[PDB]
């Protein structure tokens, strides 16, 4: 059982590395200077904004913008590491839509921690830097959208997982029985177990002095979903407040009838 678990870790790590063009070991090298990648462009303010601008009229919606078509970009590789996870394409159809509608953003918070200290977080495939004030200085309501991530992400990094852990955790999300409108519970439930089982004997093998650090990393579903309850929140405030502004076809219907 041990070397079938050993090889469905490896084979998720295979295609996380595979679907996500940046790893958190890249990120981490970009963010602590190593010689194996570049230093980042460090947007801070207007000016450094505009100077790094290279790489609807205000920049706070800009930046909204921009972050959007990340979003969009992201659930697009997490739509085709989904597909790898054994047993994913074989469920119902309408199943698989609705782990991924409720999965996608869990993920990608879980995901942007691997960006992210505690003075700012990576954009434009890692060859920017935006700081943590700078957002957090952007007009109401859009300074108050990275804020709770950044105190995620804080916490969730505390944990040390690598890439090889993350390939992992992150199937486990994906394959939520308990998500709204699923047909079939039993066969999502049973994928999962096997995830879990797999998770579990990982984190033993690559933190054997990491006591409870399973236990540990489950526990950071809570935090999470809070997390998306409280995006969601603020989506609902500039849908009000700027009808000039468009979310993305594939992004409305994630959120719609979300929870
Ligand atoms: C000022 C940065 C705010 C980023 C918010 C991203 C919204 C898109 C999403 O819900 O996936
Ligand atoms: C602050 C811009 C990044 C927010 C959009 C989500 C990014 C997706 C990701 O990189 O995991
Ligand atoms: C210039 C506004 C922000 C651009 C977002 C690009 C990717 C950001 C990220 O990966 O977190």
């Amino acid at each position: 059982e041990s070397a079938d678990l050993r090889a469905l870790a490896k084979h998720l790590y295979d295609s996380y590395i595979k679907s996500f063009p940046l790893t958190k070991a890249k990120a981490r090298a970009i963010l602590t200077g190593k010689t194996t990648d570049k230093s980042p462009f460090v947007i801070y303010d207007m000016n450094s904004l505009m100077m790094g601008e290279d790489k609807s009229k205000e920049v706070a919606i800009r930046i909204f913008q921009g972050c959007q078509f990340r979003s969009v970009e992201a659930v697009q590789e997490i739509t085709e590491y989904a597909k790898s996870i054994p047993g994913f394409v074989n469920l119902d159809l309408n199943d698989q839509v609705t782990l991924l509608k409720y999965g996608v953003h869990e993920i990608i918070y879980t995901m942007l921690a691997s960006l992210m200290n505690k003075d700012g977080v990576l954009i434009s495939e890692g060859q920017g830097f935006m700081t943590r004030e700078f957002l957090k200085s952007l007009r109401k309501p859009f300074g108050d959208f990275m804020e709770p991530k950044f105190e995620f992400a804080v916490k969730f990094n505390a944990l040390e997982l690598d890439d090889s852990d993350l390939a992992i955790f992150i199937a486990v999300i994906i394959l939520s029985g308990d998500r709204p409108g699923l047909l079939n519970v039993k066969p999502i439930e049973d994928i999962q177990d096997n995830l879990l089982q797999a998770l579990e004997l990982q984190l033993k093998l690559n933190h054997p002095e990491s006591s409870q650090l399973f236990a540990k990393l489950l526990q950071k579903m809570t935090d999470l979903r809070q997390i998306v309850t409280e995006h969601v929140q603020l989506l609902q405030v500039i849908k009000k407040t700027e009808t000039d502004m468009s979310l993305h076809p594939l992004l409305q219907e994630i959120y719609k009838d979300l929870y």
